[PDB]
This record gives structure tokens, C-alpha cells and sequence, in this order.
């Protein structure tokens, strides 16, 4: 079954209709420019579908997130990260034996090599912890080269899944431990994925850490939360470098750099530093919500608004009663920042300008809140998402390539100069 | 004089799609109120049929073999230009004024030299670490030691600062990747040398052998970085954007461009080109065996083009080069230029060769200059990236100016539908 | 003897390979100030077989056995002056290209990057001479070992 | 062959001893991971 488009002349082409699984539609513009000549133009492809994916339904109208089907408040609610990690890479959830054999490799290599402990070393404390994360994710390809050798096995694509998710938690807990001067401590193979990483990052040598349940479970349910958002920016760069046949490693570094972005998985940070701003002028919420409809005061309602989600994110209602939730079992009543955040969620979503704009918060909005709470430093809140994230893009990256796209050429329209002669400096 | 194309979807619901037409006849129509207007949006495999910008930066026709930087034909920018004026026409959009050439020349020259604690990480990469895993690992750092460059709203004067430090220490880090390969120290980059003579400075001078500026030497190096410095639209510029398009750092977009390039599907970056020419002289340096083997790779080896019909534009310029270069050595009568010609009439004459449009491309030549200036094969797709550079810069450049939105494409679901979490005891 | 173009070819491999690797330097890095330079030479000097792994290849050729001749005539100059830099807290001076075998290694020894370098032709000569007279002596405790 | 006493002592203090100087480690820490073991074990031998 057909679309039919008719371009100026005769000219008439046929565009196969492709309905998914969700009645998602589009219309197969693959055969487009080698029958006409002509593109489509799409700026930020608002209205381009990159691929067909099997991972992750994304309902920007309503509000509705599955991995692989399974609601995500029921994931969020009794799934682990590990489990939520295997079902989105491999498609389906792990029996017993699968989950212990995924968790057990993937402790065996949560040790970093000597020689990237070393890179590590060179960077300065006051280094951002983002800089430090791509730069040693980036040299992962270095010390497994067998990563970017073409007729990559399943068994070799497997071992460097594992790999990744071991060690982009080992050296996520470095970055930490780099801004506060304090040794670095090895993994502890007695310890669950979450554990390990909150034992890594928090324990030192002078203070008694005890494994919190409060904060391991508050942590499994933050990274379930980020661990998959479909095309996304970082997930596209992840499938767009990897179409070239780039290194899983080298495909998430760059991924890793889109995250850092303030547009993209950069906007936690900035949330954090809104809330903070408003606590200290001590003003009305208000006054802000006031501000942010001023076109141009210099102040944005950060944490609000999304390109997909015209409605509430599933993961923002899930992480705003989280945070009254674990900030209780930890004996932090009222923090200041969850009042104003809450309060200005309150008013946005009770006040018609946002309303009519369609601006709910987003998952960016409550996180901070909580990492917060956790004893998580704000500069460390984009490497907290990216840790989320991998198994997203690995799953991602693993189907772009089961699929067996060709590589990603999108194009341009020219609209620079007409054939023009160089013109030597003298005459000039 | 605007055009508009009907798009009529199955059900009787049909749509208006303006045309833009660019300054050279390419033509699209403007899907921008796709999605909204009707629900659907395009399927396009690898954006092979979607104008993802407007670029004034780079034509290119491969039917026609074209190729123009801001107009200017590629034929007289080489033969006349200077990489660093080509640099300056990309990303600034003229020819500089004598003043804009000397003051962007110098600015280089004077932040080639990289801070000691980059200088330290590098120290902890092994000898044995393939260049690429460094160049990337080590441009990706460059954002934790400028901050600045991942701030929201920078100046202008902050943007063009980046450009000169990474058109400058790309240069220095890349000659930092060779030394580290043959246990050499590193030069200090000099005050004294233009861009190019620089580069081959702190690349092949060292302390126990006579390093001279040979003139024909860096007139070929200029015109090769020059013909790699643009392709428009392709994996590794379209990672730049996209990954820019979050606001990114330069760097970071960069760092992601260079895994990009690393991969062997990318076309160009292809080190194969000098691995060939190297197993042919250890097999007696018998061409015709190698050639007829290796029909019983060739893309990947410097041979045919994925966009260019029938002859690469750039192809024929360092031609010239490579020749020059290898009379301006002792190598008229040498195992190089003889293993060279045979490929070469094998390509150019051999029906086989004739057939599958396999005629040698811009790297074919440059894969020669290189294995002749005893650049190693694991250096290729660095010199491709140095190249490259102002490329990726240019179009980061315009990306942001034109204030394009973050890259956020869409997909079609073809997954599981709902269905409830299985708790793990009642799975199996 | 060498002929002339001998001695040249022999005297320019030697002065190229002088430059010792950066790794080596740094295993260098590791020993105190205090150390006896005896300690050094002897220990870089087995660290250069886990450099050239080629070196204890069974079948070496008679082209690969030049090549560990001139590679340790001059790596054993520039290290041995590394011993006396090391003694005296100086930082290491690269190997010239301008300068011969034995002006080379007492530049290497005396030099400072804080001035030009005064090469006395009566000093560079005599060393000639008595590294000469050491070069053999027939089957002694060391020649034998 | 030992009594119980010298063998007692004998491997009491090569127990003692059996830790290495810090700075012997940082000679080590200058060796590639590709570098044959031999090389090391001599190397690193004849610093003692």
C-alpha cells in the first residue's frame, strides 16, 4: 500500500506506507532522490524516522513508555538495572540463569587495566567529570583493538558489552574520586552492579561506609529510568557512528559527548542550579513562573518542556514521588529544593501559558533531587545519566548493526556560492 | 519562483509541501508540518533521501566529478592556496584580507603548543596504542581543560579562540600519536614554521638525524590536507553536527567526528592503501599477484568512489604531488613508485578495473606521498582527520550560527506490545 | 679495516640509533639519584631484549645481527652518560647528529641546556685512544661470561 | 636438612623480606605490558 506525492512537472512517485506494532506510520521515502532528484528538508528531523526499532515504544501524546513492551513504572517499581539492561540489549526478560551468568561476567571485568588507571592519572582534579568519562571511554578502543576489527562474532560482540557496562562503572566512581583527591578503591566482586558502583564512589579508607538498601534501591530505579528514551540525540550520534563501523566504545564516547550538551542529557546540572538560585533570592516560585513566561527576562523554566513528550514523562511523575519517598527513608524532610521544584510544577501546571505550550517536566526535572540525596555532587549528574543510558545504547547500537544498516549519509541543500575564481591575495 | 508538491496519504487526507531550491538546482520539499499535520513521518533507512541542513559550505556533484569550497572550483584552491587560507574560507565563508590570513596564521602558531598536564595523559598511553585511539581520547579531554567552550552563550570572540586551539594543537597532538609509536620525545612545536612545515617538524625531526624543511615536501602536504579539508555531508561532518546540534563543546563534536572516521565503513580513512603497498615489497614487490589475488577489499585500498562517477576530482591534482614528492627523494627508480604504477595501469587500464568504477581515488595518491614520507600505515586515518578538521569545523560553524535544533529524529516501534513484568520466580 | 664508505655507513647507523626510547628513559626515571652507576647500566642494558624481542628470535639473520650491533654501540654511549646525569641530579641530554662517537658521549656526560658546550679535540682524542686500548682483550672473566 | 628452628627463622625472614622497595616498583612501572617477563625479572634483578 502507497502514498502518492506529485512533484511539480509530470513528475509522480509512490511511497510504500510502513505501520509498526503501536499503528506508528510513515511513508518509505528510501527510493526518493535516485527517482526524482529531490530530498525532504528537515531541520532537527522533527519529522524524519531514523529506523525501526523493537527496544523502546515512546508515546510523546499520551505520555506512555515500554521497554520491550513492559510498562515502565512496573520496571521502575521491581526491576533491577542489570535485569532492565539485559532485556532492552538482548529482548526479552532474563531467565535465572541468564541474569546470573549477564551480572557475573559483567563483575569479573568491572577491573580497569593498569595503563588507563595511568591515563586517568594525568587529569587534574578539577577536571569535569564528563571530560574525564568520554576521554577514557574514547581509549577503550585502544586496549581492545579486536573492537573495531571487521566480522565482529556474537560471542566477541558480547564480551565487549560486558566490558563496557563493567568499566564505564569503575571509572564513572574514578571521576568522583578525582574531584575529591580521594585513592580509588578496586571493585568488590561481593557486590551487586548498584552496590559496587555506591561502594566505589563513597567509601574511603577513614570513614565506616555501610551499604545503604535505601540508596542502592533509589539508584536501581534512577538508572532504570534513564536506561532507554528511543532517538534520541545520544542515542542517534551512538547509531551514526556506529553505522560506520566505529567500536562500541568509540560509539558511546560520542554519545557521551552528546549527553554533555546543556540541549540534551547537560539540562540536569542546570536544573539543580535553577533551584539553587531560586532558594538563595529567597523570592516567590511565582515570581519566577512570571519571569519564565517574560519573553527574555534571562530566566528559563529549565526541566520543562521535551521534543517527544507533549504530556507528562512517565519518568518525572515516577522520580517526583520517589524523591518524597527516599528523602523520608533518609531522614531529610523538607528539602528546600523539592518545595520550590514541586511548586513550580504546581504552578506551570495549574497557569494556561504552559499549559497551551504543552510544558510538563521532564526527567531531567526531580532527578537532581535525588542523585542529591543519594550524596551525589551536581557535577556528577550527566555522568549518572550516561551510566543509565549505556545499556540504551548499547541495545540501540547492537540492533543498528543486527539490522545491517549501511552507513548514515543524511544531506544538504546547497545554498552557498555559484562557481567563483580564486582571487590571489595581492588583487584582493 | 517557489514550486509546492502534493503528498495525497491513504484514508483521502492529503497535504501542501513547499519546495526549497538551492543555489545549485537541488530541490526539496519541506516535510517541516509532516507529523503535526497527518500523524506520519518519512522512513528514510540511512537519511540516504532526508536534507537533514542548508549548507553554503561545500558543493559536490559526483555525477559531474565537482567539487567547490564556497564556490571556489577545489582544482585552483590547491594548486594555489594554502591549508590555513582554505581553513579560514570554509569556516569564515571568503578568502581572508591579508591581515585576516596573517592574524589567523599567527594566532595558530602561537596555540599549537598543548598544556603539560594533556602532555601527562598522553604519557600514559602505551607505545603499541593505535594513533586514532589517542587522537580522539586526547581531543575529547580538551573540553576539560577549556570549560569555557561547553558554557552557554559564548562570544564570537570565545568561538573563534576554539578554532584557532584546536586547528592548532590537532596538528601537535597528531605528530604526539607518531612519536608515541616509535618511543621518539616530543618536539616542542616552533614560532618559526608555517602550519604545514610545523606539523612535519614535530612529526620527523628528532635528535640524531639532520631534519630539513624540504619546500616540495610541505607544497604537497598543503595541497593534500587542502583536498581533504570538505566533503559536504558525510558520516563522520553529519556526527559533528548532530552531536553540536546539543550543544556540545567544538571538541567533544570533533572527538565524535574522529570515531566516526575510524570506522572502516566510512570510505576515505581507509589504511589499507600503505598496508598494501607494504605487503606487496615484503612478497619480492610483485604487484600482479597481490592485484590478482585480491579478486579471488578495493574500496578500502584506494580504488573507486561511493559518490564520484568515473573519476575522483581531487585524484588527478595529487597525482601531480605524489610524483614530485617521490623525485624530490631519491625514490625515481624505487620499489614504491614501481609497486604505484603497476596498481595504478592495473586501475586505469585493466577492463576489471574499467568495469566496477574501481579508478584510483585522492587517497590512492595520498596513501603513496604518506608510505613515502614513511608515515606508517596506523597514521593514515590521522592525517585524513588533520585534514578534515577545518571541514568539521566549518560546519559545527554554520550548524550553530543558523541556530539549527538539536538532532531528535524519530522512529517506527515493530516491538512487543504491553504486556505485565514477570517477577523472576514465576519466569523459569 | 673499514673502507671509507664502511666506516661511514657503520659510524651513521650508530649515530641514528643512539636515541634510546622514551619507555627506557622512564624505567630511568625509577632509580635514585644515589644509585651506582654500574646498577643502571647493567639493568637498562637487560631491559633492551624486552624492547627487541627480535633479538632472541631463534634464526637471526646476518642484516638483524647488524642491526643489535649498532643499536647497542650507541644505546650503551647514551645510557652510560645517563649513569652520570643521574649521580648528579642533571637533566638528560639527547645524542647531537653533528658530533662523532666519543664528542657525542662527552656531551652527553658534560653538557648543560644552560650554554654552549666547549668540545676540547685534545679530550675527545684521548678518549679515542683509551676506549681503544679497552676495546679486547681475549678470553677474560667477562669476555667469557 | 634444617631443625625446626633454622627453618623456622630461614623462612620467617624470607617472609619478612619478601616485600620490595617502592622505588623497584617504580623501575617496574616504567616497563610496557608487552614486555616479555624475562626482560623484567633480569632487569629488575640486577637493581638489587
Amino acid at each position: 500500500e502507497t502514498a502518492e506525492l506529485n512533484l511539480p512537472g509530470g513528475q509522480s512517485i509512490s511511497l510504500p506506507i510502513f505501520e509498526g506494532t503501536e499503528q506508528e506510520k510513515a511513508f518509505d521515502i528510501g527510493k526518493l532522490r535516485d527517482a526524482t532528484g529531490y530530498v525532504t528538508l528537515d531541520s532537527g528531523y522533527k519529522n524524519t524516522g531514523a529506523c525501526k526499532s523493537a527496544i523502546t515504544f515512546l508515546d510523546g501524546e499520551e505520555g506512555i513508555l515500554r521497554y520491550r513492551g513492559y510498562p515502565i513504572e512496573q520496571l521502575a517499581e521491581n526491576s533491577s538495572f542489570l535485569e532492565v539492561a539485559y532485556l532492552l540489549i538482548y529482548g526479552h526478560l532474563p531467565t535465572e540463569a541468564e541474569l546470573k551468568d549477564f551480572s557475573g561476567h559483567i563483575t569479573k571485568h568491572t577491573l580497569v587495566h593498569e595503563d588507563i588507571r595511568k591515563i586517568f592519572d594525568g587529569f587534574p582534579s578539577s577536571t569535569h567529570p564528563m571530560a574525564i568519562l568520554s576521554s577514557l571511554t574514547c581509549a577503550l578502543t585502544g586496549f581492545y583493538p579486536e573492537s573495531i576489527s571487521p566480522n565482529q562474532t556474537p560471542e566477541a560482540i558480547d564480551l565487549t558489552i560486558v566490558r563496557l557496562m563493567a568499566k564505564m562503572s569503575t571509572i564513572a566512581a574514578w571521576t568522583y574520586k578525582n574531584s575529591v583527591g580521594h585513592p580509588l578503591n578496586y571493585p568488590r566482586n561481593d557486590l551487586d552492579y548498584c552496590a559496587n558502583f555506591l561502594y566505589m564512589m563513597f567509601s574511603f579508607p577513614t570513614e565506616k561506609y555501610e551499604i545503604n538498601p535505601v540508596i542502592v534501591s533509589a539508584l536501581n530505579k534512577l538508572l532504570i529510568l534513564h536506561a532507554d528514551h528511543e532517538q534520541n540525540c545520544s542515542t542517534s550520534t551512538v547509531r551514526l557512528v556506529g553505522s560506520a563501523n566505529a567500536s562500541l566504545y568509540g560509539s558511546v564516547s560520542a554519545g557521551i559527548n552528546a549527553l554533555w550538551g546543556p540541549l540534551h542529557g547537560g539540562a540536569n546540572q542546570e536544573v539543580i542550579e535553577m533551584l539553587e538560585a531560586i532558594e538563595k533570592d529567597g523570592g516567590d516560585t511565582s515570581k519566577f513562573i512570571a519571569q519564565a513566561k517574560d519573553k527574555n527576562s534571562g530566566f528559563r523554566l529549565m526541566g520543562f518542556g521535551h521534543r517527544v513528550y507533549k504530556n507528562f514523562d512517565p519518568r518525572a511523575k515516577i522520580i517526583k514521588v520517589a524523591a518524597d519517598e527516599v528523602l523520608q527513608a533518609l531522614g531529610m524532610q523538607n528539602s528546600p529544593l523539592l518545595k520550590i521544584a514541586t511548586e513550580l510544577e504546581q504552578a506551570a501546571l495549574t497557569d494556561q501559558y504552559f499549559i497551551d505550550r504543552k510544558l510538563y517536566p521532564n526527567v531531567d526535572f526531580y532527578s537532581g533531587i535525588i542523585y542529591k540525596a543519594l550524596g551525589i555532587p551536581t557535577e556528577m549528574f550527566t555522568v549518572m545519566f550516561a551510566l543509565g543510558r549505556l545499556p540504551g545504547w548499547i541495545a540501540q547500537w547492537k540492533e543498528m548493526r543486527e539490522n545491517k544498516e549501511p552507513i548514515g549519509r543524511p544531506r544538504q541543500i546547497y545554498v552557498g556560492e555559484t562557481e567563483r575564481n580564486y582571487v590571489p591575495m595581492t588583487e584582493r
